[PDB]
């Protein structure tokens, strides 16, 4: 049958779904990993272990153990990114959609997903693959890995639990990829991984990280840069946030070996409860338990590591889109609400500030303040919500991504960069958020295509235009059709395109202005002070 596959673990029995008019295989919940359960908890994962018989593929696999948003219950928009699926410890899954017939050796592409390294899934209905594989014939794999503190906690001294786990599991997804794609039709000499936020930060961190290059050919990265300052922390600061969990669940902080021994005791959800009390500052847009410079995976420090291309040499496609503050502000800030126009005051502003820029003394926090302020109508409202937006904006992912691009296209082999800004006709949140952080994804993944979700004509054009380009860009290395054309970037003229339903416009030096300002300057500044 189509749906009866060899692989070097095990046979695999697949099932067959709709898309639009005709049907594809899918392969749902394939394990590639000992299920890290028990007292695995916190340690690096191991290789599945062949199974005999054949392995069911065709429901999706649970859920890793997250923290769930109920900020705005019942909300679609909040709810899209929930578990939709059941929660376990035992979690380590991934899944492919194969054309039908099945190719013989055509592109993969690896999706890798976001939530900031304490949440997410394969499973959410916006990361269904049957329409890129359908509409693009790719093989389309989502992986899935550990988060919070299950997939991050770190003890650096220990081998009980490192730190980088989860984004171990997503090595160990990718050279399972790498080892058995061929059975279904995708040629390994060309996988691409791609993500968003976390996701974005994880591929970023995989063209680092040495035993991680060989794995795959390219990388797609939205709104997430591996160098961003939410994404990774020194070992101490592991150390001492590992501990700080340790003591709101009152365990033993005497030996590493006996607060391991404790955090293994507790029930999944009780290191949920706390884990947003360990934060080091009040603050926004960052995260408890988070990748750690630990010196094994990351040999040396992001920055040094990025300033003499020791780094894999290929060619990324990544990008961002308009308003990637506002889901921030909405949540942390004082001052916005989902259902008024968030108007800020003088006072707000200072306040939302201070939240964003938490390592900045207030000499720092001033210099922020003049860039970002109207000093000619220093008190509108919206003027305030909005400059508010940019600073979260700008500091937490366009800037360290500009950064990241600069350095890696000095010795890259080619590089393209975007600009979504569109705003989907039917999006559920307030207007006042604009393009917000995540809203591409949804294109990316083709759902303007189907016709009871309800998008314009222009929006289906849009999206599948995109996922071409994106599709190309896996295949190829570049975005493009042999013969128009979305320009590289260079550091001497530094083009970049518009995603959005009217005709693509190049420009120059995204927000060049600012990034300078976070980039160049505030740093010194800091280091002054
Ligand atoms: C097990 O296999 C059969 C069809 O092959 C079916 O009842 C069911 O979809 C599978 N159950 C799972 C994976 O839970
Ligand atoms: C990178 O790729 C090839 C193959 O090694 C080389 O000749 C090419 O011109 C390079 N291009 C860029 C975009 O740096
Ligand atoms: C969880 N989430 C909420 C808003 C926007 C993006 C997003 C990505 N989660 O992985």
């Amino acid at each position: 049958s189509e749906l009866l596959v060899n692989t070097k673990s095990g046979k695999v029995m697949g099932t067959r779904v709709p898309v639009l008019s005709s049907h594809i295989s899918a392969f749902l919940g394939i394990p590639f990993a000992e299920p890290p359960v028990g007292n695995m908890r916190f340690r690096r994962p191991e290789p599945k272990k062949p199974w005999s018989g054949v392995w069911n593929a065709s429901t999706y696999p649970n859920n890793c153990q997250q923290y769930v948003d109920e900020q705005f219950p019942g909300f679609s928009g909040s709810e899209m990114w929930n578990p939709n699926r059941e929660m376990s410890e035992d979690c380590l899954y991934l899944n492919i959609w194969v054309p039908s017939p099945r190719p013989k050796s055509t592109t993969v592409m690896v999706w890798i997903y976001g939530g900031g390294f304490y949440s997410g899934s394969s499973t959410l209905d916006v990361y269904n693959g049957k329409y890129l594989a359908y509409t693009e014939e790719v093989v389309l794999v989502s992986l899935s890995y550990r988060v919070g503190a299950f997939g991050f906690l770190a003890l650096h001294g220990s081998q009980e639990a490192p730190g980088n786990v989860g984004l171990l599991d997503q090595r160990m997804a990718l050279q399972w990829v790498h080892d058995n794609i061929q059975f279904f039709g995708g040629d390994p000499k060309t996988v691409t991984i791609f993500g968003e936020s976390a996701g974005g930060a994880s591929v970023g961190m995989h063209i680092l990280s040495p035993g991680s290059r060989d794995l795959f050919r390219r990388a797609i990265l939205q709104s997430g840069s591996p160098n961003c300052p939410w994404a990774s922390v020194s070992v101490a600061e592991g150390r001492r946030r590992a501990v700080e969990l340790g003591r709101n669940l009152n365990c033993n902080l005497n030996s590493d070996e006996e607060l391991i021994h404790c955090l293994r005791e507790k029930k999944p959800q009780e290191l949920i409860d706390v884990e947003w009390n360990v934060l080091p500052f009040d603050s926004i847009f960052r995260f408890s338990f988070v990748p750690v410079i630990d010196g094994e995976f990351f040999p040396t420090s992001l920055e040094s590591m990025l300033n003499s291309g020791n780094f894999k040499k290929t060619q990324i496609l990544l990008g961002v889109n308009k308003d990637e503050g506002s889901f921030f502000l909405l949540y942390g800030a004082p001052g916005f609400s989902k259902d008024s126009e968030s108007k800020i005051s003088r006072e707000d502003f200072m306040s939302g500030v201070k939240l964003s820029v938490p390592h900045a003394n207030d000499l720092g926090l001033d210099a922020v303040t003049l860039q970002y302020t109207d000093w000619m109508d220093d008190n509108n409202g919206i003027k305030n919500r909005d400059g508010l937006d940019d600073i979260v904006g700008d500091h937490n992912v366009i800037c360290p991504l500009m950064h990241f691009v600069n350095k890696y296209t000095k010795f890259g082999n080619g590089t393209y960069l975007y600009f979504f800004n569109h705003r989907a006709s039917n999006l559920v949140w307030p207007e006042w958020m604009g393009v917000i952080h995540g809203y591409e994804i949804e294109f990316v993944f083709g759902l303007p295509l189907v016709k009871e979700l309800n998008y314009t004509a222009e929006e289906e054009a849009l999206s599948r235009r995109i996922m071409h380009y994106w599709a190309t860009f896996a295949k190829t290395g570049n975005p493009n059709e042999p013969h128009s054309k979305w320009p590289l970037f260079t550091t001497k003229e530094q083009k970049f395109i518009d995603l959005n339903t009217e005709p693509m416009k190049v420009h120059q030096r995204l927000r060049v202005q600012m990034c300078v300002f976070w980039n160049q300057f505030l740093p010194k500044l800091l280091n002054a002070t």
